[PDB]
């Protein structure tokens, strides 16, 4: 009840605050009572408490300078304490600030302290910041200390003293520290951290009380840029403990002996400040992976780490956030029980995570108000955050483009009134995002797509199958473990190609609210020969940790085709280090774990048979070419977003089109789309011709026909129109179909006595 | 008697491995299911376990953990416990309620959680 949401304040006052008068008579204050108030960082000020009518229940009403003190914004939630025991200050000291006294002539406290506080009772505590009027200026002034050494009331007896140094505004404007509310895209990934961190620096005595350890190591990886160090320093900051840095270039740069000197140094003073933490930023330049372990000095930093993690103890309430891009590239001896065992992946955001991100490097620019930062998180795949940044100085760059014109760069000075009239607009968004790059393409994207099974087309048969095979065993797994049989761990998608097989593990991945990791056979091929074949072991880890998943293998026949598979590629067979890894880690997977695993192939006769052994993947389910209903349904999917004309209704023509792949639905889609576009154009041609002949001719209020998708472009667009697939295909499928079938005999000459 | 210490014997020099330095070798292997159980039993000794913990069930679904991997499932279970705890203790105040400190102990579906984690 104590707790209210930051509001603007009517009265302009630095040391009076308004509440709600029914919140006041909850906390039992009365109006003109001095009240603490804690705001964020473990921040508090004291202010006098007015009755305010107008104030919500829930707000709290309060001017910019006690938001500084605070170091809350609007919106920001803060709580609000009697404190009855605010004594009369006997002295305080306040300093200025160094260039709001340029200009004053004479003892800048009587000009402005000596009648601000005289008869005012402004309570006043250790750090509070205030500006204060007076001939014709506003001047600042930062509070020192107080009598009372917490806060006092400034009574016209009080001594106050302004002898010192002006303050710094640049050193003052750190005040505004990062907090939780500065970051975003990573909610649970912060979730995790503040609970880590903050739970056994703030509250120990949990953990003492159920006599457990807490955790000293944790490890941030990632990729680069996405805001890793803001995190660590946002939770400090937060929990008020102290922060102490340390950047790994900055330690390897260090002459040898300096390096280890700096680092002891570091821990020594961190253990005494605690509670403490310690972030070795890029810890893979302090300790890379052991890939060729060059000279002396680098062995020494390292194990010298090693010896210094070891050594620290639970009690002396330490915590180290390293951070790298990938946990490979670490030395596996840090990862060790005791030096670095927590590890939490700060990914790529998703799309409200970028939503997130924009809002909060947007907040401080002056955005149009016609500006949709959500078409552009939608467009904006692949972008981390810092990405997001450079798109957002891109677009106001391009802005000043707009706007150099007028601009007169040989003139020292510019016009005030342009300044004040720039401000970004949508479409200089989107020439940055199209000027832009994306930094992260090529790193597996873990989410839930919103395929749903309506985008599916038909197929009950093998919806049920899927649904039995995946959706049971992650929506009622308690049930299976009653009964308690092991449930299928794979299954294998054989089918044409351009049948829409990503799109059902999707559809089935969103149906169980479960994530779905796309990888590609060429990746892995690549990565095989790239020497790195860890990744495939780092999928296979990514989709166990997200559980429950769907890893969904694509063209896992690419890998035996380029071994051979059953063409002959090689004289043999199909398996190789990427094949038999891959085996490896099957055989190796948890029972317990809800990773489920997918396997997509256009060429069921080629794959490894050592694959198709029970265990690993099994479940082989044929994906028929789109029927009648199924057509149709991926005919008005294609169709969704685009209008059609009235005279074509697309399920006539579905109903014929038989033998034809959802591809093939696609590319009739876009032809005839692009034939209507032809005519469109044409039409605008003769258009131009037209006023070209008759440039005067007033234009007329004309309907412009209405520029839509006719039969006869779809006309156009089948005269085009392609069938990928023979009968002869899909009569090796159901060959293989039969092979697998072999069912007969006991379908119903079985029954018991 | 010098005990040395290493993962694989073959990591080590061989001219260590000569007669008179180091002849004796030992093979400090994964646990066994009784040995998981053991270990559970020592690390969980001192925490306030409640009485439904089925720690034979932990053992049984832990293969491939060493024993420090048992410890840290454990220490996340003691941190679900607290997740579940969080709410009701307010994280600004200094001081927590001693009553809620007391009230407070680990549950089977925490090593569930912990050991999915």
């Amino acid at each position: 009840p104590n707790r209210l949401v930051v509001d603007e304040a009517i009265n302009d006052d630095n040391s009076v605050v308004s509440l709600h008068p029914a919140t006041m008579e909850k906390l039992q204050l009365f109006r003109g009572d001095t009240i603490l108030i804690k705001g964020k960082k473990r921040k508090d000020t004291v202010c006098i408490a007015l009755a305010d009518e107008t104030c919500e229940e829930p707000k709290i009403r309060m001017n910019k300078v006690v938001r500084s003190n605070l170091r809350v914004r609007l919106g920001d939630v803060i709580s609000v304490h009697q404190c009855p025991d605010v004594k009369y200050g006997k002295r305080v000291h306040i300093l200025p600030v160094d260039d709001t006294v340029e200009g004053v002539t004479g003892n800048l406290f009587d000009a402005y302290l000596k009648p601000y506080f005289l008869e005012a009772y402004r309570p006043v505590r250790k750090g509070d910041l205030f500006l204060v009027r007076g001939g014709m200026r506003s001047v600042e002034f930062k509070v020192i200390e107080t009598d009372p050494a917490e806060y006092c009331v400034v009574a016209p007896d009080t001594e106050i003293f302004c002898e010192g140094e002006p303050v710094k505004r640049e050193d003052e404007e750190r005040l505004d520290d990062v907090g939780y509310d500065d970051v975003g895209g990573v909610r649970k990934q912060m979730a995790q951290i503040r609970e880590l961190v903050e739970l056994p620096l703030r509250h120990p005595q949990l953990f003492k009380s159920i006599g457990v350890k807490p955790p000293k190591g944790i490890l941030l990886y990632g990729p680069p840029g996405s805001g890793k160090t803001l995190i660590a320093r946002a939770v400090a900051n937060e929990t008020g403990a102290f922060f102490f840095c340390i950047n790994g270039p900055e330690i390897m740069s260090k002459l040898a002996g300096e390096s280890e000197s700096n680092l002891r140094k570091a821990f020594e003073e961190a253990e005494k400040n605690a509670p403490s933490i310690i972030f070795i930023d890029e810890i893979d330049s302090i300790a890379p992976k052991r890939e060729k372990t060059n000279g002396e000095v680098e062995r020494r930093i390292v194990s010298q780490l090693l010896t210094l993690m070891d050594g620290l103890k639970s009690r002396a309430h330490v915590i180290v956030m390293g951070a790298t891009n990938r946990p490979n590239s670490i030395d596996p001896a840090l990862r060790r029980f005791g030096r670095f065992d927590r590890e939490i992946d700060i990914g790529v955001p998703d799309e409200i995570g970028r939503l997130e991100v924009l809002r909060i490097h947007t907040k401080n620019m002056k955005l149009a108000e016609d500006v949709d930062l959500e078409r552009i998180s939608k467009d904006t795949h692949g972008y981390v955050g810092a990405d997001l940044a450079a798109l957002c100085t891109e677009a106001a760059l391009q802005c000043i483009r707009e706007k150099m014109d007028v601009i007169d760069l040989e003139d020292d000075s510019i016009d005030a009134e342009i300044l004040n009239s720039m401000a970004v607009t949508n479409e200089h968004f989107h020439t940055a995002l199209g000027n832009s790059n994306p930094s992260a393409l090529r790193e597996t994207v873990v989410e839930v797509p919103n395929v749903s099974w309506n985008d599916i087309g038909g197929l009950e048969n093998v919806k049920r199958e899927l649904q039995e095979t995946v959706q049971y065993p992650v929506e009622h797994p308690e049930k299976f473990e009653k009964f308690g049989m092991s449930p299928s761990k794979g299954v294998l998608f054989y089918g044409p190609p351009g049948c829409g097989k990503t799109l059902l593990a999707k559809a089935i991945a969103n149906e169980c609210q479960a994530n779905f990791i796309s990888v590609k056979g060429p990746e892995l091929l690549t990565m095989w020969f790239g020497e790195s074949e860890a990744n495939v072991r780092e999928i296979f880890d990514k989709a166990r940790q997200s559980a429950p998943c769907v890893l969904f293998f694509d063209e896992l026949d690419s890998i035996a085709t380029q071994r051979g598979g059953g063409s002959g590629g090689d004289g043999g067979g199909a398996a190789d280090r990427v094949l038999n890894q891959l085996l490896t880690e099957m055989d190796g997977m948890n029972a317990k774990k809800t990773v489920f695993i997918i396997g997509a192939t256009n060429r069921p006769d080629i794959i490894d048979s050592a694959l198709l052994r029970p265990g690993r993947l099994d479940q082989l389910i044929y994906i028929p070419l789109p029927d009648e209903d199924s057509r149709l349904n991926i005919f008005k999917a294609a169709l969704r977003k685009s209008p059609i004309a009235k005279d074509v209704d697309i399920g006539a023509l579905a109903k014929y089109t038989q033998g034809f792949s959802g591809a093939d639905i696609t590319e009739i889609c876009q032809r005839a789309c692009k034939y209507a576009i032809r005519e469109n154009i044409e039409k605008d041609i003769e258009k131009e011709k037209r006023r070209s002949e008759n440039p005067e001719a007033m234009e007329e209020d004309g309907v412009d026909e209405v520029s839509e998708i006719k039969a006869a472009h779809f006309e156009e667009s089948m005269k085009y129109a392609r069938r990928s697939v023979s009968d002869a295909d899909i009569r090796k499928y159901q060959a293989f179909a039969q092979t697998l079938q072999q069912s007969r005999g006991f379908g119903s000459e079985f029954r018991f006595e």
